[PDB]
């Protein structure tokens, strides 16, 4: 018991250094892929730059919330929040000396009053357990107001209600605005002991002993008098749809009153979770490499009831299926790229879910998702990159999924114009004129790729017209690459060169034609035809040079999105996390190894400020978890990994049927980076990719290392 | 065909005189108890001057929306609107020489581009005909931005969508705030003729021929080409909780296409319901009279779809028994006091379903409605006033209640405590102290009433600790009776009289101890024990004169919702509503007959500024509908209706099984307003009121009019 466990630490990517963005993670209790994050929050209103509600540099906590975003750059969620006091306080001071976290476990001593906090979860269901000195009153606060910063995206609280409905049980829903549109977040409460007096308030209005309160400002004292020394234990379910679905989620999942069977049932959970990876490395490494692997697996979340039913994106309740799921909380800019190809080897079952949720956004609002958050579209960042995971899982041949109902919502996405998708001015121009779309050459170049996924969906079902199209479509980087600089640059709708340019310069999101980034980083974005991009560049030399160029030059012009710096190489941000494998196919395998072995030692580690930047919903994560190993998806959707340098020892994937794929090293010394050879199944292995029916066949890989580049591959 | 819908003129109420408060009437069409009110908006954004969208003084129409409130002082609602247009013009002049109104119809004529637009509706349908000059392009124009003013209420739109499902069904929704906190408005709607080209847009962003849009200002213009001669007919139907119950909507109740046939049963259906009461009098009356008796039957709203579901009070989606109709929008301030007493008499059936539907808010929401729009609370103005509605139905014995939840719904909305309802401060002081609670004087009276009769119901249900606690309430009036000045008064927490007082002075809603009127106007409401309220004034004798200084004193101090004045009374708001009725329990019937005489023939017309203030949900029609037959409920919960002066030569009320209520008067003429005698089923009547159920009985009741006072009841 514990064997993987053990080797999480909750705290990493929690803070920042001395400035650059933290990981944005948080420490509290959650379950794989679960609705509910039962985590302290050390601010009063989360925002940027503490999205998750926790900052490891902070020392107060105003509460225990159950809902979060892991490692986004902007703040949401943040619901039905819980805090233990004996005299009607909000906050506490802690240390982190008197706290702990382990995979569905959470502890802190709230030291201003000497209680003693315990966390945990189900898929559904958050369990509270809180121990108060003997001698002193037990009280929990129940704030109904505490959110994620209310001056950002029109944040206000429309309607709440808190409701006593017996002496053991409260109910009660929020219904809120923000980054999603709209949100209904309905609860069912419960304690282990008699309330015996109560007050509820909606802002300067209190209600002595009442049953129910409704309004925007909602606050709740539940009052247990002395129960030295038992534990008040506290369970709170929640539901997009309803407070009945709510209680239902509990009966289902959480009927016992048991904490140290839910915190067992929840490391145990994990335990066969984290076990799909058995990795062998140093204590640091597989630390770190557990972490990330955890931070990949909680999330996208849960939104469905245990009954099936969910609020869609046209905001009517719905129901799915009874062996289905219905799941939300897809950051697709950040996660097509590592995120969903981890899922395809490791979740397959979950992907089908994911997918299938993905096309009832098309459905109910007529397009796929661009950034999903709560059931809804908030069109952050983008691309239309719910196609690369659904052409990637339908060309692996992932099981349940409606192939002609999927290429109906690919192609219809692509199609169907929408905010940063004028696809009328994209066919007719061949390319996005920066003066009637800005983020123009981002657009180009990431829309350009969601193309060749339509294109090679079209070619799987036979449809000629459809292939040509998009194929077509898929090459208008060209008409953005400038033959005298090499760059891709920006142009007018009268098809000029914009100028000046400047290609170290950052854009933000909007005002200039590249995102969060520079046209240094952006440069390398033709995932699905690098022997083009090595053309236009001049040929591999030239391609060579022009990355040694990127990787060594140090010049600092700035988007604070941009971190973790390798010359122009900024790992802390998406945008560069493929390139390091761009040696591999100028034929200089060691350089990627020399690169990627640099970024995995040297812009990851094992305390609070463990990333580069945010985490992203795990895409920064599923970088060191697929690098680490030793193979990375450089293209997400053609079903190749680019060989990098394995990190770890070994490695074995546990696959469905009683198949593993197993990695092996042969190596002297943590010095021997650089792959001298590669056997795969016995056979020398000629190519620097492994596939993914390589790897879900099972069989084994071995890779002889050493301290000096070969010619392997050379 | 139409001998009683023909007297309906549906612009009455629309306009005002040079200032003064509209009626805030519309013309447009609508069904009995609706969910569709079809008319033209003549603002670009409706307010309170204008609340239903209609003025008469007003000449440019901005579409035609489908619903609205009738009458009220603030506006809401105005969703889902279409522009009939040969060029992309959104508004046009028009003319009330070519316009035309009666029950279910409503036709214009659109000047700008000489286009007809005809309306009718179904329960949940509205069906429009538009019909284009020959060799002039037809194009629709749908607006999901235009809406009630949205600088009121913190008025926005959440998220919307327009979605062309095929050449001739559109599809989408809205989600808005306002004066209802969270509104979703689902549609369905069909064309007679193909859409040949279409543009969909939110704001400045533009898509040509693209089959989905979302946002939060969205429009459509869909373009059917040259249809010299057919006219166009458009179908719409809407729902609370999903397009699919739109749609079903429409299959259920509007499958065809015969829009003639469309208005012949909304004729057909309006003749049935006004043909409750047939009236005798002049031409002026009966246009007058089967007016106001509209007024009261285009509201409350049907809000559930025709498979039971409707958006409940928790904001969640529930489902109605399959015999059962969700309703709303219960002004109950206003309505309490004659419009609810009226559907009791014509209505027993839909009573069940009003309090069945009041009863919901208790269970979803903690307490019932006190002003309810959209299935939600907005705490418009004072009181509990559901309590009086669902004690008057239960006593009266209207079937189908289960008194005993009826009941939890009464009992726990009256102890726990919600905003202006502070009940511990009311147990602890016997009133509502003004620096406590404001409003406070208006407040005592009126939840005192409330609490009488809850005291009622608890009496009926053998539940005596009850009925002594709310007894006891019921008489809090006593607590702010000044025995100096014979005037309610507000006192402080100190149990002091605040002074200085001015009983001529107005207050608003808040700040001030009356609302919406001064002392000398809530004086009289003690409705349900005016022998009391006698008795601390002095006596009968001292009753009569503070009576008469009420009806001479012409003294002008100021609240717009005040107006239609004799003396201090004023007939333009609803707290003097029951006043001039008093006159009877004083011992001189004659004045009250004289005053209700006055008001009837000079306060009421059949102009556009027919009536003296807000129509109020029909409040105002109401008392023109009761006093007209000559009797009222001054007290709208004891059964007794307090005889004034009959307006009409006869009346008949059609009533369940072959039963009738026969009206009938012995007048030489119309000066003959003073009652001689009274004859009930042929015996000699002794009292000032007939009760409920001699009225549902059945039977016959002669008033033996002439031009002077006699002595009778005297
Ligand atoms: O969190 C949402 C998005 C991310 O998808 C993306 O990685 C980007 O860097 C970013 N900065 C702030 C917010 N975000
Ligand atoms: O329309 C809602 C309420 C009415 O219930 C009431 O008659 C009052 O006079 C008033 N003035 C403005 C709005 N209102
Ligand atoms: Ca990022
Ligand atoms: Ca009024």
């Amino acid at each position: 018991a514990g064997e993987i466990t053990k080797y999480v630490n909750p705290f990493i990517g929690t803070g920042a250094i001395d400035g650059g963005l933290s990981g944005n993670n948080y420490p509290g209790a959650t379950s794989p892929f679960g609705m509910i994050q039962l985590s302290p929050d050390t601010s009063e209103a989360p925002n940027w730059g503490d999205a998750s509600g926790y900052d490891y540099n902070r020392n107060t906590i105003f509460g225990f919330s159950h809902t979060r975003l892991s490692g986004t750059g902007a703040s949401d969620l943040i619901d039905i929040t819980l805090m233990p006091t004996s005299s009607g306080r909000t906050s506490s001071a802690f240390t982190h000396d008197e706290e702990k976290a382990r995979p569905g476990y959470y502890q802190v001593m709230l030291k201003d009053e000497n209680i003693n906090a315990e966390l945990t979860t189900t898929q559904r269901n958050g369990i509270h357990r809180y121990q108060y000195p003997a001698g002193k009153d037990a009280e929990i606060i129940l704030d109904m107001d505490h959110s994620a910063d209310k001056g950002s995206w029109g944040r206000r609280i429309i309607n709440s209600q808190i409701r006593i409905l017996n002496d053991h049980a409260v109910e009660g829903y929020r219904i809120i605005t923000g980054w999603a549109k709209l949100r209904k977040i309905y609860f069912y409460m419960e304690f282990s002991s008699p309330i015996l007096t109560s007050t509820l308030r909606d802002g300067g209005r209190v209600h002595e002993n009442t049953a129910v309160i409704n309004g925007t400002n909602l606050h709740g004292c539940f009052r247990f008098g002395q129960l030295n020394g038992k534990p008040l234990t506290c369970k709170v379910a929640l539901s997009s749809v309803s407070m009945e679905n709510a209680r239902q989620n509990m009966e289902q999942e959480a009927p016992h009153w048991d904490f140290d069977r839910y915190v067992a049932a929840a490391d145990a959970d994990w335990e066969k979770q984290l076990g799909k990876i058995e990795v062998k490395g140093t204590e640091v490494q597989k630390e770190i490499f557990y972490t990330a692997l955890y931070h990949t697996m909680i999330q996208p979340n849960t939104m469905s009831d245990v009954n099936g039913e969910y609020m869609a994106a046209d905001y009517t309740t719905r129901k799915v299926a009874n062996n289905e799921t219905h799941y939300t909380t897809f950051s697709l800019w950040d996660t097509f790229r590592a995120s969903h190809p981890l899922y395809t080897l490791l979740e397959p079952e979950r992907v089908t879910d994911f997918v299938k949720s993905m096309i009832r956004q098309y459905e109910y609002y007529g397009y796929l998702p661009i950034w999903q958050l709560w059931g809804q579209d908030n069109y952050c960042m983008i691309g239309n990159h719910s196609i690369p995971v659904i052409t990637d899982a339908i060309l692996k041949g992932i099981p349940g999924i409606d192939m002609e109902k999927a290429y109906e919502a690919v192609y219809n996405s692509s199609v169907t114009s929408h905010p940063n998708s004028p696809f009328e001015v994209w066919e007719k121009y061949g390319f996005m004129p920066e003066n009637i779309q800005t983020q123009s050459v981002s657009i180009t170049l990431e829309q350009a790729f969601d193309d060749w996924c339509v294109a090679q969906l079209a070619a799987k079902l036979n449809k000629d017209a459809d292939y040509q199209r998009f194929h077509k479509r898929s090459e208008y980087y060209r008409n953005l690459f400038h033959p005298k600089t090499k760059f891709f640059q920006s142009k007018n709708d009268k098809g000029e060169w914009i100028e000046p340019f400047d290609p170290y310069q950052y854009g933000g999101n909007g005002g200039h034609p590249f995102t969060e980034g520079n046209a240094w980083q952006y440069f390398w974005y033709v995932p699905h035809n690098i022997q083009a991009l090595m053309e236009l560049t001049g040929g591999t030399k030239a391609f060579e040079q022009k990355l040694d160029t990127f990787f060594t030059s140090t010049y600092k012009s700035m988007n604070h999105n941009a971190s973790g710096f390798v010359g122009q190489y900024a790992h802390g941000n998406e945008p560069s996390h493929h390139v390091a494998y761009l040696y591999n196919f100028a034929g200089q395998p060691w350089k990627t190894q020399k690169y990627v072995s640099h970024i995995l030692n040297t812009l990851y580690n094992n305390t609070s400020s463990g990333y580069a930047g945010n985490d992203d919903c795990g895409q920064m994560s599923a970088w060191y978890v697929f690098s680490a190993m030793g193979f990375y998806p450089v293209n997400p959707a053609d079903g190749r990994y680019i060989i990098g340098s394995p990190l770890l020892d070994e490695c074995t994937l546990k696959l469905a049927g009683n198949k593993e794929f197993r990695i092996r090293t042969i190596r002297k010394s943590p010095e021997d980076i650089y792959i001298q050879s590669v056997t795969l199944n016995g056979k020398k292995h000629k190519d620097f990719f492994i596939t993914h029916q390589d790897i879900m066949n099972g069989g084994t890989m071995v890779f002889k290392m050493g301290k000096k580049p070969s010619g392997w591959g050379k």
